[PDB]
């Protein structure tokens, strides 16, 4: 339950609070119209994540399920989080490249059905089921790394060398990041439970940080985010 | 309860599904800018349908409302899936007759109080009150097919033949399909229950299914949605 | 609980009806695409307002809160109002002096965290913890009001003058409407309770007319929302 995962919510809360501090100050000295965007983007998302593992550490994002005759803690502010953090890093990514309208809403899109069954599969109450949202909840995140390949990667080219090369950094380390998610709900308290929720916390508050702080140190220190 | 109705679920499941796969293959041949944002927003809205449908056979969708002084079993995850999937319906009409902005937005917005209202409606522990929900829901519904054909209709015809004839038609199954869906309601479990709740799920079935599969195969059939 | 306070509730209800209801025919005369959008928004607001004030007069939108070892009653359906009227009202504002794309998500940004963490404080059971989220949305606030001020304001003088003398006004009206909420919330029924929640409930209307229809009819009635 909520207690041996304290110290990992309460890192994850200083650091992604220390994130968006930095993020806030070092845009300051910046009025380029697209650089503004970038700033904005970048800055909500740790922003937003503060504010949810706050909610986990003062015990507000925290429920019990009942499920495998058991009951259950799980954390439910995480999806709250993504919900809205991951669309927004998926805009980082095609604000960069400068996708299309078309391409922005299915990745928004299959990111809303990535995260909303993944919240349907942690708070469902019959143990086989979680693992039938679990994979619907892959396979929209395969998706989402599809198009950043073959929807994206080949735009960038088609772009300034800047733009690509940032881009490329910043798509790899997205996919990279990102897979790791599933299999953390899948061996933790929200799947099988192999790796209890202490180690399940640390595991996705290093993730988050990397994915969020990490993600935007990178974009944020780029070129590639000024029109030149 | 959640029992008889299992059967138009688990259509309704297979077929929002099947209906995804179609638009997602389809799509594949698909390069074209603005061709594209309509494939975009048309296979999001069955794909949405999929996971509330499949939510809903598999119980996670259901919850018990108290009035009539009785225990009434009330579908909750149609809210959730008609929340993103009609005003996504109502973009591809807007879109496809370059609606302004003003007009999406307020028609985004009465959609999200019709909705909204609707699901406060279904929830409403007092049985009088359910049905001024109900009515408020409608108006907005009235708002909606009003624009459609004083704010929208009109444009049409102002632009290509091809898109004006592809309007008309998916505004009149529009039209036609939405206005099917109060009826069910104040006639079904969530109003005066005069019909089952099996019967109930069985129309909206038919009612989604056509609203949103049948919608999209007129659609993405046509040569409307690319700008030749 | 909900009783003394139904007047309040009920002449917000109809207030916030009547004002959409004036805005709705005022706006027919209106065909002018920049003018339809102000028209569209900020219809909307008193719209979505109407509905939750109806939600708490009925009751729905009222729930039971426990902290401080009692058992408080506490209007949540408040927050599903202000977390989409007040970026509605920011759009507004942001589209009158034409910001540009990173300004405004910044400010819906700060918004959504604004009145997420204000539901979060409102349904916190551990007393003390209420406070830190009523600051960490006193901050969002701030920030709002900030660039109101030295993002917005700014800009606004280099666009027409009658632009700039209606967003001054709107500018000064909204600072001085949405900072008295964080000290009614405070003394209030969700904060320490110094104040009853008949009369922070007088308040919170006062407030919401005039921030909403009051804030409406001097942008509508301005020459500021047309291009000339
Ligand atoms: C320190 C925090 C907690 C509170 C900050 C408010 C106080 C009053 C200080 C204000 C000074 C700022 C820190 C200056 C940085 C932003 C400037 C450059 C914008 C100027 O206008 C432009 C052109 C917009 O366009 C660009 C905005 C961009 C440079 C910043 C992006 C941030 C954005 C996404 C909003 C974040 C919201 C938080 C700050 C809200 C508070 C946190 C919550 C969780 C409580
Ligand atoms: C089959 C599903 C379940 C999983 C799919 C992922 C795997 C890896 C296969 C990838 C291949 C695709 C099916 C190819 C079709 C899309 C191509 C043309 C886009 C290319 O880039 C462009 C230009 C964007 O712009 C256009 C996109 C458009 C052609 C497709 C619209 C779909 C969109 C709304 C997203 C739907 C999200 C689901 C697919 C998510 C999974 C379902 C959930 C419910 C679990
Ligand atoms: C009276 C209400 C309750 C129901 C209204 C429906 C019935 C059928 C009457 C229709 C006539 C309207 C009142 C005319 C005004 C709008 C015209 C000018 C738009 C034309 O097209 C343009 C160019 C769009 O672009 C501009 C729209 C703008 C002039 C109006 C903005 C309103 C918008 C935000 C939607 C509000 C939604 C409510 C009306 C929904 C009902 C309320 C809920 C809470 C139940
Ligand atoms: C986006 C924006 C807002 C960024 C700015 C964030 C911030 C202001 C700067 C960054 C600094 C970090 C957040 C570091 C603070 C985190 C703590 C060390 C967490 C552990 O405390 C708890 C341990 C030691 O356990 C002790 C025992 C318990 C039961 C006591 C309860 C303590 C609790 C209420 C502290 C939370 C307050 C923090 C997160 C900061 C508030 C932000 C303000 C703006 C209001
Ligand atoms: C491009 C654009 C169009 C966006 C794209 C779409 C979007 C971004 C993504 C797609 C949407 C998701 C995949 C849908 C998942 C949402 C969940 C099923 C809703 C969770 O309900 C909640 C859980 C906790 O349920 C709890 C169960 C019980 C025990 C609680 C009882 C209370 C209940 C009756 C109230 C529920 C009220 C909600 C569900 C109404 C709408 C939900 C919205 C979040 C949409
Ligand atoms: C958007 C995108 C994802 C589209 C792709 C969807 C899909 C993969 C292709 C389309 C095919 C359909 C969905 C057909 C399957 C639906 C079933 C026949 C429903 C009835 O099963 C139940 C009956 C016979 O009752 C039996 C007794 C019960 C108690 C057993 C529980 C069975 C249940 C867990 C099956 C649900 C799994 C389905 C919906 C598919 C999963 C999708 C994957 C991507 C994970
Ligand atoms: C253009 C743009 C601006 C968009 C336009 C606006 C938008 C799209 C449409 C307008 C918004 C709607 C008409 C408002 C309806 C929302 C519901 C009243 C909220 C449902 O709450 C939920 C039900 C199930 O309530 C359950 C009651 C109890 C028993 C549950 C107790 C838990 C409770 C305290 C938590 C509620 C947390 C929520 C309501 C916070 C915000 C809600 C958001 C969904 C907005
Ligand atoms: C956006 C758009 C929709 C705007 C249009 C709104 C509207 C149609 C016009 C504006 C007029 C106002 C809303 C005035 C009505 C408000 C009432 C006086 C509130 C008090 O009633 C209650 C007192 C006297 O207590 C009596 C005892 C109780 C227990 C009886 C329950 C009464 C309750 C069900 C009335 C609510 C219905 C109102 C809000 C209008 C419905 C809108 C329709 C479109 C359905
Ligand atoms: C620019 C763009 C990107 C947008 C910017 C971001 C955005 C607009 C603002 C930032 C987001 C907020 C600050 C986050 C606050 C949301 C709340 C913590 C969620 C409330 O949950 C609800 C309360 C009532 O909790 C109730 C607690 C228990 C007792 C209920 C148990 C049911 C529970 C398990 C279901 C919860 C389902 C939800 C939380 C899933 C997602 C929530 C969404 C609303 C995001
Ligand atoms: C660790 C990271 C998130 C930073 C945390 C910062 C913290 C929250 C405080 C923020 C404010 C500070 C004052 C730092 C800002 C100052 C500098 C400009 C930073 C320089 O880095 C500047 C640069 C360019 O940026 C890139 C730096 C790298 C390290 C980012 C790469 C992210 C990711 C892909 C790393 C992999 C995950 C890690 C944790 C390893 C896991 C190992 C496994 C095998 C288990
Ligand atoms: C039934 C429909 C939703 C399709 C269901 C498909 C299903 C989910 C599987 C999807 C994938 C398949 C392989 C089909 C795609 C292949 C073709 C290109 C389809 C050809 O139709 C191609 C065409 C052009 O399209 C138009 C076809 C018509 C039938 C659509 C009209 C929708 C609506 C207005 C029908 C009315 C409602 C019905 C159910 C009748 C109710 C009767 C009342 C009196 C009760
Ligand atoms: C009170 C207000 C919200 C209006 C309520 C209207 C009501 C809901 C019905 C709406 C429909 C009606 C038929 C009115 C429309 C007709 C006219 C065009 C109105 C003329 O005002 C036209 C003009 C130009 O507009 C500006 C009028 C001023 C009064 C708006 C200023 C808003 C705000 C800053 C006032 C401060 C707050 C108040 C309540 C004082 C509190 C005192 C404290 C010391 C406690
Ligand atoms: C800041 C947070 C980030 C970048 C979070 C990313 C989250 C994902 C890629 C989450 C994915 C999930 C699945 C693919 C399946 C199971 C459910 C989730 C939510 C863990
Ligand atoms: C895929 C789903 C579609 C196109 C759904 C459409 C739903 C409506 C038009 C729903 C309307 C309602 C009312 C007018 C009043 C009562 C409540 C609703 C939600 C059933
Ligand atoms: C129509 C409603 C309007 C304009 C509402 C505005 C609301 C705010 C500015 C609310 C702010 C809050 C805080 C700063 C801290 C405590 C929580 C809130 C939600 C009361």
């Amino acid at each position: 339950t909520g207690r041996p995962e304290w110290i990992w919510l309460a890192l994850g809360t200083a650091l992604m609070g220390l994130g968006t501090l930095y993020f806030l100050v070092k845009g300051m000295g910046v009025s380029d119209p697209d650089a503004k965007k970038f700033y904005a983007i970048t800055t909500l998302v740790p922003a937003i994540a503060f504010t949810m593992y706050l909610s986990m550490l003062l015990g507000y994002g925290l429920t019990m399920v009942p499920f495998g005759g058991e009951q259950n803690p799980i954390y439910w502010a995480r999806y709250a989080d993504w919900l809205f953090t991951t669309p927004l890093l998926l805009l980082d990514l095609a604000l960069l490249v400068d996708a299309d309208q078309g391409t922005i809403l299915a990745l928004v899109g299959a990111d809303g059905i990535m995260i909303g069954t993944g919240l349907v599969g942690a708070l469902t109450k019959v143990y086989s089921y979680r693992f039938v949202w679990w994979a619907i909840s892959t396979a929209a995140m395969l998706y989402i790394l599809y198009v950043l390949f073959f929807g994206f990667t080949s735009k960038a080219e088609s772009m300034r060398p800047e733009v690509a090369s940032t881009f490329k950094v910043l798509r790899n380390v997205t996919v990279v990041l990102w897979s790791a998610y599933p299999v953390v709900w899948l061996i933790g308290s929200e799947g099988a439970g192999i790796v209890p929720l202490n180690i399940e916390t640390l595991l996705f508050m290093v993730l988050d940080v990397s994915a969020k702080v990490g993600f935007g140190l990178i974009l944020l220190r780029s070129r590639a985010i000024f029109g030149e």
